[PDB]
């Protein structure tokens, strides 16, 4: 099963109970964005991140009464149609708001049962993706495909290190390709125990395909209330990219000297084949539109891995 | 019966009838569609060899001036990028794309690929979260039918085409329209089947490697390359990888007879075989700009993946 989260007086995580940390329900988010939850029917704002006032520019109480209808007039009917009752928690809808306080915000919404989860992040506003797609497809074998993928991602993102991390049948991981800035350790060829990515994190990574830590020293921002009014239970945040990263894993990143971390799941035959794993030495908020490019690349790599593995077997 | 290609018309080959469909050498028509321009150049020196006859009007230069310069001089910023992206021996399927600001012609999209020692350069005029939203909707579709319906509707919304169909090949290469989105008033093609010769065997092979082709105007005359043969080889210039390549006259007559002014199709490739086609029709001529066509190319790949996934959920 899972332990209760901390804020419901559950045990603190150690290397003895790695498998039982409820990483999906931390009750908090990373501070480079803001999150609201809301009722599926009424559009009634039920929870907000204590930092919402910053991003939205709204007097705190104003929000926690109001309706999405009021708050987001153009958007609220689109949401209603895009995310019908009963849809999967994996389905997401995005829009760009030109919002008074903040030039442009990206809005990302998904639905978990009766709750809409809304994420707001700063945003903005060429051929590198098309060029990359063809490059991946003409790679002659899996090894070269891995090399092209890591190089392409590094060029698109500027990340200090990009790896392709492949899982063995026992969930033992191996760095099979790597693109990195001059003057970093090389993790190419190294293998790592399955417990570094514990079972409950691999399962969530099979369904929700991109996650990140933007700053491995930033404090999480609580949800208020912490419990969902609807249920008097924790809000599931595993489909939210703003979801606070497990401190156990933030500690693992700080000990490596990493300030910023992102990965994309590569999913083949319904199973987690590997990760595009990215490191930055300093804090780094990759903007939403560039993340989208990596999300596309994730799908394309999933296709090409199967194609390429089929021409060996 | 499968038989080798006839020589093209310009090398004294025969004219194509219902009898000899499968032997038309559609990859080497010696000509392009008039809404863009094409140059060929030597892959090592960058000497310009062939150009479409309309090139002066896209590029704003006399032929003899174009042909008298190397790509190093014509494309000083792109020439080194081309050479890195398209190394000798690379496959003909690999494409490099850039946007140019050309004085006379505005923003041009440049698409380049390499066939042996030849570079092929295509120039076309070029111009929010719809793709991301579509990607997730496709993935959440519960079964093959719902996927097919979401895919057709999405493509129609992105493009404004009068008809978008998902055409699926059977094992005998006959095809069936298994989903479609269509303009009000058009008659349904859903559930209809069409014989294997409708898309002959040398088109199907080409459609497994080069995943998008189009006819922007089913009545437009093709524009010859000049000279027609590659001076490197005194042989035909391979245009199978060029979206500008002229469509087979057989296929154009087939489309005009259906009342179609514009056609586009994307290949859906599963396990190395052509599974089906995203096939679009417009009643009037219609040019879809290169950046919009890129969205369809990306959806072609997504759909190939999702078709595998939906079919595996099915035994
Ligand atoms: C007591 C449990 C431990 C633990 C927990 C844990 N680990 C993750 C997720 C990841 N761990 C990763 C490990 C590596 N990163 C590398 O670069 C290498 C090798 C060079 C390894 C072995 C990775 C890549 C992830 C994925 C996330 C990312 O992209 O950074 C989680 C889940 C965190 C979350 O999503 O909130 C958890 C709870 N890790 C341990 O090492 C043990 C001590
Ligand atoms: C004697 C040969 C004939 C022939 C040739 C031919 N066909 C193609 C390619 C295509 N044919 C298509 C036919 C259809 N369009 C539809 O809407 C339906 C069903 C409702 C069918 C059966 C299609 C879709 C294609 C693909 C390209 C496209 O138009 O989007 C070629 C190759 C064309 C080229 O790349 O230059 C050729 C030579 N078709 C016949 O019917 C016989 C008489």
């Amino acid at each position: 099963p899972f332990f209760p989260p901390l804020y419901l007086g559950g045990p603190e995580i150690t290397t003895e109970n790695c498998e039982r940390e409820p990483i999906h329900i931390p009750g908090s988010i990373q501070p480079h964005g803001a999150l609201l939850t809301a009722d599926g029917h009424s559009g009634e704002v039920l929870q907000m991140s204590l930092n919402a006032a910053t991003f939205l520019g709204q007097e705190p109480t104003v929000l926690r009464g109001q309706t999405l209808a009021a708050l987001l007039p153009e958007q609220w009917p689109a949401l209603q149609a895009a995310l019908p009752p009963g849809c999967p928690d994996a389905l997401q809808y995005r829009a760009t708001l030109d919002w008074p306080a903040a030039g442009h915000l990206s809005l990302t919404v998904h639905r978990v049962g009766e709750l809409l989860i809304l994420e707001f992040e700063p945003t903005e506003a060429p051929h590198a993706l098309r060029n990359a797609m063809f490059a991946l497809e003409s790679a002659p074998n899996l090894r070269a495909l891995a090399e092209v993928a890591t190089q392409t991602v590094r060029e698109l993102t500027g990340f200090d290190r990009v790896m392709l991390y492949k899982f063995a049948p026992d969930a033992t991981g191996e760095v099979i390709a790597e693109a990195r800035r001059e003057g970093l350790h090389a993790f190419l060829g190294h293998r790592f125990p399955a417990s570094d990515i514990p079972a409950q994190a691999r399962a969530l990574y099979t369904r929700h395909l991109l996650r990140l830590t933007a700053d491995t020293r930033a404090a999480a921002v609580p949800l208020d209330p912490v419990l969902n009014p609807q249920t008097n239970a924790p809000t599931p945040l595993g489909g939210a990219v703003l979801r606070a990263t497990s401190p156990m894993h933030m500690q693992y990143l700080r000990n490596m000297g990493v300030g910023s971390s992102l990965s994309v799941s590569v999913v083949v035959g319904g199973q987690l084949w590997g990760l595009i794993a990215c490191h930055h030495q300093t804090p780094y908020v990759l903007p939403p539109d560039l993340r989208t490019t990596l999300e596309y690349l994730g799908r394309l790599l999933s296709l090409q891995v199967q194609v390429k593995e089929a021409l060996e077997h």
